[PDB]
């Protein structure tokens, strides 16, 4: 197709989403209160970002305290007693979730990396806890702060999201590489390798000053029909494809301009000792997280999961990513 018709096409697919998290919020901070009266409780992730909430989106949250919050630019420990610690006053607040709501499903995730707690209420009502984290926060105030700069380009954000959960890229889905999250860095750094956005020095952002619910963002229609939407897509997938360097570079918000795997030590050596979570991390796709230490936010793109991804950037060229 072209921008025009993909654009078009895109304003169209999303017609229905066009057509109240306070509510959440309270009622989280009310077992959060039960458990320690004092604990703070912080939104962060998509609601945050966007400044708006999606259908198929749930709602992440951190439970804080006034230490870590005042700690305001800490970075969060990555040792086994921090998890110790976090597991420790999420199975307290679990216990408080369910004992208040029968109804619900609250299952305590042990698989990863960082501990959390998963509730479905069954009401499409849905959300993540998480403990005693500022990262969370601390970058979706980054993502947030950006896309404040320049708000058309949630669009392009959830255009991207969208079509990753439909391809089968989205760490959401069996076979799923790239979080998300992984995808609004790549947006991001896609913007500003292309100018549409200023540079913020990642270590700006300073959790003392963020809001535990920010205000809303109000999202607009695109008035142009698509056509700058629709050109971006375009771009934003010919940046990927043919600008791109995913053999020496690394997508980064940490530094303006180029970061090297070589600077980083992301290479083939590396993968060798590498280890993440009792298994492998992958130098093939390289997406450097703001916040973490020496962590590759898409470490599972397998050489095959980036077979997956080369394949379709391509089709969704021609699809406008899936809707045509
Ligand atoms: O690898 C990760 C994943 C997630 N996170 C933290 O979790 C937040 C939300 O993580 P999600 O990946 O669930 O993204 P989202 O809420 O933007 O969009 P949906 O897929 O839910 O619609 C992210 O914005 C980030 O703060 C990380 O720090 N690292
Ligand atoms: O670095 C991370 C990774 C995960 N999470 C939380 O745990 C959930 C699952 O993480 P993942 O399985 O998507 O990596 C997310 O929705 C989010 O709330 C974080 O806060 N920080
Ligand atoms: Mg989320
Ligand atoms: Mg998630």
């Amino acid at each position: 197709p072209s921008p025009a018709v993909v654009g078009r096409s895109l304003v169209n697919s999303f017609k229905q989403f066009v057509s109240h998290v306070d509510a959440t919020y309270r009622l989280v901070l009310d077992c959060v209160a039960a458990v320690d009266p004092l604990m703070r409780l912080y939104t962060f992730g998509s609601t945050v970002v966007y400044g708006v909430h999606e259908k198929g989106s749930d709602v992440d949250f951190v439970v804080l305290n006034k230490t870590d919050v005042e700690d305001g630019k800490g970075g969060d420990a990555a040792t086994q007693v921090a998890k110790g610690l976090q597991a420790d006053i999420l199975a307290k607040l679990a216990r408080v979730i369910r004992q208040k709501h029968l109804s619900w499903n609250v299952e305590e995730v042990r698989r990863t990396r960082v501990p959390v707690v998963r509730v479905k209420g069954g009401g499409a009502v849905d959300f993540d806890i998480t403990a005693y984290r500022r990262n969370g926060v601390r970058n979706s105030a980054l993502l947030r702060a950006y896309f404040e700069q320049n708000p058309p380009c949630r669009w392009l954000s959830m255009s991207i999201k969208r079509w990753s959960k439909q391809t089968g890229l989205n760490a959401s889905v069996i076979g799923g590489s790239i979080t998300s999250y992984g995808f609004n860095l790549m947006v991001v750094y896609y913007l500003l390798q292309r100018n549409h956005l200023q540079f913020v020095p990642p270590s700006t952002i300073d959790v003392s000053r963020v809001e535990p619910l920010p205000p809303h963002l109000p999202l607009e229609e695109p008035a142009d029909e698509g056509l700058e939407l629709g050109t971006q897509v375009l771009d934003f997938l010919h940046f990927f494809l043919h600008e791109f360097d995913s053999d020496k570079q690394v997508i980064s918000l940490n530094r303006p301009g180029i970061t090297t795997k070589e600077e980083l030590d992301w290479t083939k050596s590396a993968e060798d000792f590498a280890r993440m979570n009792g298994e492998k991390v992958h130098y093939q796709w390289c997406i450097e997280d703001p916040y973490e230490l020496n962590l590759n936010v898409g470490r599972n793109v397998t050489p095959l999961k980036r077979d997956f991804l080369r394949r379709h950037l391509e089709k969704a060229r021609d699809t406008a990513l899936l809707t045509i």
